């Protein structure tokens, strides 16, 4: 339902961002006002990642 996979690696840039690795799975909590950023949880923590770097996985 809220399960997503990463399309690309992303290196954290802000303290509130979260590094993620391509192919990895996330749970998404929501989005910022523009929809450009997504607040997500992985096995490594929680933080913002680019919305266009992730997608749902069943």
């Amino acid at each position: 339902p809220n399960l997503f996979v990463a399309l690309y690696d992303f290196v954290a840039s802000g303290d509130n961002t979260l590094s993620i690795t391509k192919g990895e799975k996330l749970r998404v909590l929501g989005y910022n006002q523009t929809g450009e950023w997504c607040e997500a949880q992985t096995k490594n923590g929680q933080g913002w990642v680019p919305s266009n770097y992730i997608t749902p996985v069943n």
